[PDB]
């Protein structure tokens, strides 16, 4: 019963949702923002500190000391629609007027980490696997998506000594709706690093192989019956959208994919006070950080248009905006629709991985 105030949730604490909460801080909006996580995780950087000794405390922010009592660590399990609740693992629920949902993606550690767990859990996680890598001679990489293409060539820039070989099941590599020229000079760029590229085989005999962890001997198998032996397996594919926490209730609403369909102004189709941004939103994009932020100052700019009755904004997509690390001295990818080279990409993304941008965001400065 909110009687014409607010009260804003934002489920998931993401590139979109620090975005949203910091937003509704600087307005004194009422809010509440929930995360399973107790800091913030930088995770395009997740890569970088799966290899690099010591940056993995760059990547991860405390939520509390940003937003003090304005955020709750909890996992949400469901969305009482009828109530307007929000429901906690455990029992709490938290009442919202209106309701951002930003709750990214979910996949295999290190690409992504989505566990209950302390700051120094958390970084002594990707600590954890640096020394596996170490330890490793040799390496493979499953999987040459975005993902696997920038692990395989994080791993040879560091570690020159060391074996990689990247395995996938197509005969391109990387996101299928970059410029050919993007995808093969991805290719050009692996190679030359020395790394072995499996191309076309997929792996047959993974639900035996240990995961992320140095062993003096793996044997791992593809269904053309290449045998490579190994000593680190690391995972590499299987980024899906993290509906957890509202796919129960909003099972009409998602989209085949997970995703909720929107609006223009990411209204949450049903609902006129329910908005989804960033990863679980129905864009039709190829769903990236900086986008999660712009969602997330068109949500709550339309949370306070809808009270000062005002004309809503909307998100016009452009061409397609993706730069792949090749390591921390080399890249490539496209900035809308266009081809951008090795220079332009190490400025831009492979030097810092945009880590300084979300310190700058949470007001913190790094350890
Ligand atoms: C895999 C990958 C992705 C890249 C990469 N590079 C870029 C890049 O250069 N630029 C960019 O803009 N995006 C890039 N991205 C994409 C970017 O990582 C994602 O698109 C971005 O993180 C999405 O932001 P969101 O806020 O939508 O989602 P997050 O996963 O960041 O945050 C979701 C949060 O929700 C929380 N959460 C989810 N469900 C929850 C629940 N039920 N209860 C509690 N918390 C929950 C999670 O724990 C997590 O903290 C990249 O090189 C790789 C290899």
């Amino acid at each position: 019963p909110h009687m014409g105030a607010l009260h804003v949730v934002i489920v998931g604490g993401g590139f979109g949702g620090i975005a949203a909460a910091s937003q509704l801080q600087a307005l004194n909006v009422p809010f509440m923002l929930v995360d399973m996580k107790d800091s913030f995780h930088h995770n395009v950087a997740a890569l970088r500190a799966s290899v690099e000794t010591g940056f993995a405390k760059k990547t991860f922010i405390s939520y509390s000391v940003t937003f003090k009592d304005n955020f709750r660590q909890g996992l949400v399990v469901g969305i009482d629609l009828k109530n307007q609740m929000v429901l906690l693992q455990g029992g709490e629920a938290l009442p919202f007027s209106h309701l951002i949902l930003a709750t990214g993606s979910t996949g295999p550690f290190p690409g992504k980490f989505n566990e209950v767990s302390s700051q120094q859990a958390a970084i002594q996680a990707y600590e954890d696997m640096v020394r596996q890598v170490q330890r490793s001679r040799f390496i493979v990489v499953v999987g040459g998506g975005s993902a696997g293409v920038e692990m395989a060539a994080e791993i040879k820039t560091e570690y020159p000594e060391k074996e990689v070989t990247l395995i996938h099941s197509q005969v391109a590599l990387a996101d299928k709706e970059l410029l050919p020229s993007v995808r093969q000079e991805v290719k050009e760029i692996l190679l030359r690093k020395g790394v072995q590229l499996l191309l076309s085989e997929r792996v047959s005999n993974l639900e035996e192989l240990p995961l992320n962890e140095y062993r003096e001997y793996i044997k791992v198998q593809t269904d053309k019956g290449t045998e490579v032996a190994t000593n680190l397996v690391i995972l590499c594919t299987g980024i899906k959208i993290n509906s957890s926490a509202y796919r129960k209730a909003f099972e009409s609403r998602l989209a085949s994919s997970g995703a909720l369909r929107v609006n223009e102004h990411l209204q949450v189709e049903g609902h006129s006070n329910v908005y989804a941004i960033g990863d679980c939103a129905d864009v039709r994009t190829p769903k990236m950080a900086y986008l999660a932020g712009l969602h997330a100052n068109i949500a709550v700019a339309n949370i306070v248009n809808s009270v000062k009755q005002r004309p809503l904004q909307a998100y016009k997509p452009g061409a397609l905006t993706f730069l792949l690390s090749m390591g921390r001295n080399d890249g490539v990818g496209q900035i809308s629709g266009f081809y951008v080279g090795r220079l332009m990409v190490r400025l831009t993304k492979s030097r810092d991985l945009f880590v300084s941008t979300s310190w700058k965001t949470m007001r913190q400065s790094p350890p």
